[PDB]
Formats: structure tokens, C-alpha cells, sequence
């Protein structure tokens, strides 16, 4: 059969190779949804070209590149075939991947999804945690889209805009903090600090109401709640950018302020992006790390893993997306507010937009 | 019979009338687990002396003063006779305050405590979201009178340090939003924005590591769950002090912000403190109010019913020293791992306090 039911998968992206960093932080700084700046066509483009040696060189440190695109296809396909038993009414399913700052790109998602001529749409965002500067720029972008080309969808649109707490993640989280544990010496494990490390935002954007910290937030809670609060914990933030204040602690610091205050182990989760991504300080620089076990000596930092492709998140996908059609909800309630000081008018026009879809 | 189990309710205070505002406030600012001041003993009746006028007009417009006295004894009347029946083999119980700022002071309570030949005491903070400026003091006020007056204590100590998931307190907030909600229009009542209210940390405390923003959080989920999400929300901090950054959105802003951006009605919920207290520009001055319904239109700001008063409170209570006691805990895991950037020498001697205590 001709697919029925479309599933878009929604993501920052991540250049696949070294070579894919220009153009991947081009649309990043040209993405008006996530920054606003003064000649801002011309600016974007002096950013990219001037951080993409910085940014290669990152890349390069965790092997050449982002395996998003990978990850999020077998996950896609792990979720597809169990739609496709669960949901036998809106079968058959079919994942669409749009990233926002790489091919394949929102806008080039959508426009597939509307030659396949799909009965049903869902822009299900691989983000757990809402922020407008992720899940919002990648809805406010379907919007944008449409009204760019001047016309209206041929599918019925409804969002999965958020899951922070759903049950499975939460158990996905669980099992790979246990696993990552049993890599601590059976005397010390007991003693390791859990650091979440969530990626930072601007105090500006905390300031004027993102729902993100919240949310990462209660991830942790329902995290620790399962492991039976079997070790400490702190939630910190990571790879703030530039000058400007950001939301601490810093994870770096944190490492650092915990090591030269007596603690030796530490376990760092990536608690809100479920791929992997770019380390920190304390775990790439050498020099650095150097230094801590010298006048601290650090016994064991050690990272669990990515969600990747781990089938009980696919499980997690699929189950997430089976309540959504059994529902027939078009967004979560928390769509329908806007950040008490957004001023960004494209915001409502989304949200509209969604609130409003036939079905 | 002679009591056998204290339970040690700790809180701030607050002045019972207006006459005691001048003593509260130098007791708050002589505290140097709360903040650091140059010359602190020299500052602080200074600002103390300085501030009273204006924090008697704020407690003026609230009735006169603070109610915490009356409801916490209240609270703590109810949570005994509960354990009595609860806990038979650590009967009788007996509850008493423990105010940082006005008498009865921890150090008086810790004294009649000593005096009553207790077998046990619980150091059961009234804050159920962890900050080092709040329950970090109560507690290091503990370990300092000992240390201050030479001795060890004649008594068996524990402490149930946090509870910011708790599922009574869950319930309560919950049922406190329902009843509220009712005041609404029925018409209006599903467009009503949930703010919860938390009072700020500094942004210098909240960089260190404070555990607090991350446990208002998870009780704003655990509310927001049990409601089912019936109305859309966000967490936003309250009542900062000073010029210095401070976590925001703050509440004032954010009730500014929605009204301008269509927000009529808002439900203004005390998610972190659970008592009467001083209340937010919006509702207390008559001309910003005014400004407010005029330029935006603004037709409901009602706040939520504090806690302290409700009996199932009072069962809350009586439910997490019976677990405390079932459990054999001197601490949650939680208080063993000291902010990563903590520069208190106070803070672990606390920790090893009750981490060492015989049991
Ligand atoms: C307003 C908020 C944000 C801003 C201004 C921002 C800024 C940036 C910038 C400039 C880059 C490119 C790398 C560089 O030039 O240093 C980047 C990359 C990235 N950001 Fe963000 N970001 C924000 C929010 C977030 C959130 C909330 C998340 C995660 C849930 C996130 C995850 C990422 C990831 C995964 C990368 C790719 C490099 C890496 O693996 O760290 N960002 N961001
Ligand atoms: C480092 C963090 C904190 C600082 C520096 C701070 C500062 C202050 C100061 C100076 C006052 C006296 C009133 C004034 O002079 O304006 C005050 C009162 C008060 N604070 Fe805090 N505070 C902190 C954290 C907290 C937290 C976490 C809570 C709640 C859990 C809280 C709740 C209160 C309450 C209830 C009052 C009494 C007056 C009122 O009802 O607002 N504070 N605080
Ligand atoms: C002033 C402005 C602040 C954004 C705002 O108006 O809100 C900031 C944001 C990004 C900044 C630019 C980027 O940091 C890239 C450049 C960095 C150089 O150090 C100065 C010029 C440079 C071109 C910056 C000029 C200026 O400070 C910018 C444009
Ligand atoms: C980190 C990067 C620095 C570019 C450079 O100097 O190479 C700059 C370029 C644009 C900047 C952003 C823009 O100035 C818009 C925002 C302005 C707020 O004051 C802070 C966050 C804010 C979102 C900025 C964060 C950060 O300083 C950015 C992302
Ligand atoms: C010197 C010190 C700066 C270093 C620090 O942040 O601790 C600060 C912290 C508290 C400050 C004081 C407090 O803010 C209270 C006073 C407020 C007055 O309006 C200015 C001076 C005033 C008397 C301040 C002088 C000085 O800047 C102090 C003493
Ligand atoms: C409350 C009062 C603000 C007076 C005012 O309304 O301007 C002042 C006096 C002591 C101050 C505190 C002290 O300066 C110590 C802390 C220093 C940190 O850098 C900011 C928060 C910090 C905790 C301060 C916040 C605020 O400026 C305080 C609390
Ligand atoms: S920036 Fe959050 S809703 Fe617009
Ligand atoms: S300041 Fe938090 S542990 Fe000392």
C-alpha cells in the first residue's frame, strides 16, 4: 500500500562528515527561531564561515562527524514496524527524518511527505524536553514552510511536542546509568556522583519563560525515582557558547568544583539529547584532565551512553506515537501558551496552526 | 508518659507582628549560611535597621504579620496524634519549631529537646525543595549550636532533609489548584494559565550547584501530572532582592508579559513555600494593577490557598516521619554530595553530623 499515515522526525541534524560543518552552522546562525541578530543575512554567513574550523576539529574529536542521521533511521524503522502492528488502523507507517540544519532537511521532509499523498502528518520531536530553540524552531519551520509556498497542507498535522516523563525513556535512561555504573569498581560505586548534563541556554531565553529547564528537570527526577536514589546526583549544563551569561552550573565547572572537593568518580548522562553529540572539556582535552588528577586525583569520569539505538527506545517511539493517534490530540496542552515574554510573532501563528488542523 | 520521639520542625519564621520585623530581619542578614557580606556583624543591623520600614509595610499589607507560628504548631498538634497511632513503638511523639529568624529559635528548640531526655530526634525541614540558603542553614544551625556550645548531643539525630515529590503534598497542591480553579468563569476556566510561584536564588547560587531549581521543578511535574495537565502552565520565580541577577522569569514580569500577550486569567500557585507570605506586585499595588487591566485587558489574577492549615497536610506529614522512621535513613543520599562549587566549610562538617550519627 501507498503509506497512510506519515511520521516526521524532528532534529537539529548534525553534519555527517567534516566537510557538511559549513553549511550545517550556516542555517544554524541564519535560523531566526533561535537567535535574533543585526544584519543577520550577512552576519550568519562571517559566523559560519569564522567557527568552522573550531567546530570541525570537535567533530573530528568524536570521530568525523554526527551519526544523527544513522541513529534516527534505525530508530525510524524500529518504530515503523511495531506502528505497524499496534496501530493496524492507521497502518501502514511511514518515518520521515527533517532536520533543521541538515539535508534531509524540514521543508524538503514535508515536501516528500505531501508527494506521498499521506492521509495523517505527526511532527514528533526527538527532543524529550520542550525549548523554543529546538522543538519550536522545528515546528515554527512547518509553519514557515506553508507560508512560504503561499499554500495550505494536503495532510492532517497534529505535534508530539514533548515527552520529558514518558515511562520507557525514562527506563532507557535507568538502564544505561546502571549499565555505566558497573564500569566503577564494585568499592567505589556507591560513591559516584550522576551528573546530568543537559545543553545550556541563555539566561536571556530562561529569563523570558523557556520551558526547557523545567522539563530536563523533571527527566531527572523520574530518572532518579526509578534508580531508587541509589547514588548523589546534581542536573548541570553544558557547552554554553560565547560571552554572555548562560543557566549553570557549568558541567565543566562542576566536574572541576567536585573533584577538588573529595569526588573522585563521576558518571555524566546526556539527559536531553538522545544522540551522540560533542563532549566536554574535562573529557576531550588531555592537558586539561591532566591537571584535575594531579591536584585532585580524579579516579574514573565515565559518560553512559546515547539512547542510540538501544530497541526498547524504539519501543519508547512507537508507544509514544500509538497514545498520540489513540487520543486524538493535536498538540500537548503546553503548546497552547506561549513564553510569557516571546517576541517572536511566528510563535502563535504555529501554535495556531496546529490547534487548528481538521481531525 | 516523658516524650520519646522530637520531631524538629524547621522553618525561617516570619514576624508575628510588626513589632518583630526589625529582630527577623537582623538575624536574617547576620547569617552567613544564607549570605556573605563583608564585615557581615557590622552590615547587617545596618540593612536590618534600614529595610524594617518597608518589610513592616509589606507585612501591613498582608494582615499585619506572619501566620507561620499558629500553622505550623497547628500542623505539627495534627502530625503527632497521627504518629501516636502510626508509629506506636516510637510513641509519644512530640513536634517543635524550629525558626531561623524568630523564637522559638532552632538553638531553643535544640536546648528544650536535650532538656525533655529525647531517645530520637528528626530534623524534619518545612521546605519540601532543598536549598543551601534555606533547609542548608536550618540544618547547619544544628551541627553549629553543638559545635558552639562545646558538646555532643544526648539524643539520636536524623533528618528528612527534603521531600519535593512527596506524594500527599502532591495531592494538596493539586487539590488547592481544583478548588481555585472553581472561582474561575466555567467559560474561562480551561484558558486559566497555572502559574507556580517559587521564590528566587541569586544566579551566583543557583551556579554553584544549589539543588533547589531542579526540585521546585519536579513538584511543579507531580502537580501538573495528577491534574492531568488540564491547564497549561509555567514555573516562574518570585519576590527577588536587589540589583544583582537573580533566576527569572520573574513572577511580576511574567503576569506583564501574558496579559500583554492575551493571557487573561491567571491561577498564581505558592509551590515552595507553605505558608502565607508576602505577595507580588500585581496583587498588592492598586495603581500597576490598574495600568494592567487597562492596557491589556486583564480580568482574573487569583492565587492558590497556602497548604499549612489542610488536614491531609497534617497527614503528609505524620506519613514521611513514619517512612523516615520505617526506613532507618539519617539522611537522604541527596544531602551527602555538597554543591559542586560550595565554598561553605560548614556544609560537610553538617553532612558528617548526620551521616555519623549512632544508628
Ligand atoms: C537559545 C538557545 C541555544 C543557542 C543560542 C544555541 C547555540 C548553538 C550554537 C551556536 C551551536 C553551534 C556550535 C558552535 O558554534 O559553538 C550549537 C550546537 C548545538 N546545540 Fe545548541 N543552542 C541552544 C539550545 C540548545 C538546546 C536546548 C539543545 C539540546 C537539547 C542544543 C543542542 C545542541 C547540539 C546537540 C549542538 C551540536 C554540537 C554539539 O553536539 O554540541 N542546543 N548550539
Ligand atoms: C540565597 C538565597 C536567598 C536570599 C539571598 C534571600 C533573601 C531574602 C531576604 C533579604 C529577605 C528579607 C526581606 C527583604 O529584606 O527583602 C528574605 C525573606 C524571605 N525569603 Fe528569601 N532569600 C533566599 C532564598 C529563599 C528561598 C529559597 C525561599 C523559599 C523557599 C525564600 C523565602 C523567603 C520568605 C518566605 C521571606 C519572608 C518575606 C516574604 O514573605 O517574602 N527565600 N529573603
Ligand atoms: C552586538 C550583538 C548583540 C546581539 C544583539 O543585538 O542582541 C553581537 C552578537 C554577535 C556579535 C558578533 C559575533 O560575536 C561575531 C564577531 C566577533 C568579534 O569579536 C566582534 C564582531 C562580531 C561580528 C560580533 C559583533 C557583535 O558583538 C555581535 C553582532
Ligand atoms: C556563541 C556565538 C559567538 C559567535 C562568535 O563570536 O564566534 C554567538 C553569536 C550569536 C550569539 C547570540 C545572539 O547574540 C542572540 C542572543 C543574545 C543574548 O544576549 C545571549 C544569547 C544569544 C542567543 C547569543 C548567544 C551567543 O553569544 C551567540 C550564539
Ligand atoms: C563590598 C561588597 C562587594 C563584594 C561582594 O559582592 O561581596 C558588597 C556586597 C554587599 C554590599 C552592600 C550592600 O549592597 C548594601 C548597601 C547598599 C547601598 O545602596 C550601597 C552600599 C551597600 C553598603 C553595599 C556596599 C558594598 O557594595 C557591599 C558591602
Ligand atoms: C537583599 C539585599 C538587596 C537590597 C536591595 O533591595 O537592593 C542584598 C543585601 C545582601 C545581598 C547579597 C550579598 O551581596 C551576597 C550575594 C552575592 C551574589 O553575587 C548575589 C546574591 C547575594 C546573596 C546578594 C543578593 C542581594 O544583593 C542582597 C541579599
Ligand atoms: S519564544 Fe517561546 S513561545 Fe515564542
Ligand atoms: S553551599 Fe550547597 S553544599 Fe555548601
Amino acid at each position: 500500500r501507498k503509506p497512510k499515515t506519515g511520521i516526521l522526525m524532528l532534529n537539529m541534524g548534525g553534519p555527517e562528515t567534516l566537510g557538511d560543518v559549513h553549511d550545517f552552522l550556516l542555517r544554524l546562525f541564519l535560523d531566526r527561531d533561535l537567535m535574533t541578530l543585526p544584519i543577520q543575512n550577512k552576519l550568519a554567513p562571517f559566523i559560519a564561515k569564522r567557527r568552522t574550523p573550531k567546530i570541525q576539529e570537535q567533530y573530528r574529536r568524536i570521530g568525523g562527524g554526527s551519526p544523527i542521521k544513522i541513529w534516527t533511521s534505525k530508530q525510524g524503522e524500529g518504530m515503523v514496524k511495531l506502528l505497524d502492528e499496534l496501530s493496524p488502523n492507521t497502518a501502514p507507517h511511514k518515518y520521515y527524518i527533517g532536520f533543521r540544519y541538515v539535508h534531509p532537511l524540514t521543508e524538503e521532509a514535508i515536501e516528500e511527505m505531501e508527494r506521498d499523498g499521506l492521509e495523517r502528518a505527526i511532527a514528533f520531536t526527538q527532543y524529550p524536553q520542550y525549548s523554543c530553540s529546538t522543538t519550536g524552531s522545528s515546528l515554527n519551520a512547518i509553519y514557515r514552510y506553508y507560508n512560504q509556498v503561499g499554500r495550505k497542507p494536503t495532510m492532517k498535522w497534529s505535534t508530539i511536542d514533548r515527552w520529558p516523563t514518558h515511562h520507557l525513556l525514562i527506563q532507557c535512561f535507568a538502564d544505561h546509568i546502571l549499565k555505566e555504573l558497573d564500569h566503577f569498581p564494585l568499592e567505589k560505586r556507591s560513591e559516584v556522583v550522576i551528573l546530568f548534563s543537559a545543553h545550556s541556554l541563555p539566561m536571556s531565553v530562561v529569563n523570558r519563560g523557556d520551558p526547557y529547564p523545567q522539563e530536563v528537570s523533571a527527566t531527572v527526577q523520574k530518572v532518579m525515582e526509578r534508580l531508587e536514589y541509589c547514588n548523589p546526583y546534581r542536573l548541570v549544563w553544558q557547552s554554553k557558547v560565547g560571552p554572555m551569561p548562560w543557566l549553570g552550573p557549568q558541567t565543566d565547572e562542576s566536574i572541576k568544583g567536585l573533584c577538588e572537593r573529595g569526588r573522585k568518580n563521576i558518571l555524566l548522562v546526556p539527559i536531553a539529547f538522545t544522540s551522540d553529540h560533542i563532549e566536554t572539556l574535562y573529557e576531550l582535552d588531555i592537558e586539561y584532565s591532566q591537571v584535575l588528577a594531579k591536584e585532585c586525583g580524579v579516579e574514573n569520569i565515565r559518560r553512559a551512553e546515547s539512547l542510540n539505538g538501544n530497541p526498547l527506545f524504539s519501543k519508547a517511539l512507537a508507544d509514544l506515537v500509538h497514545s498520540h493517534i489513540q487520543s486524538n490530540e493535536l498538540c500537548s496542552k503546553q503548546l497552547t501558551l506561549s513564553c510569557p515574554l516571546c517576541v517572536n510573532p511566528v510563535c502563535r501563528e504555529t501554535k495556531s496552526f496546529f490547534t487548528s488542523q481538521q481531525l
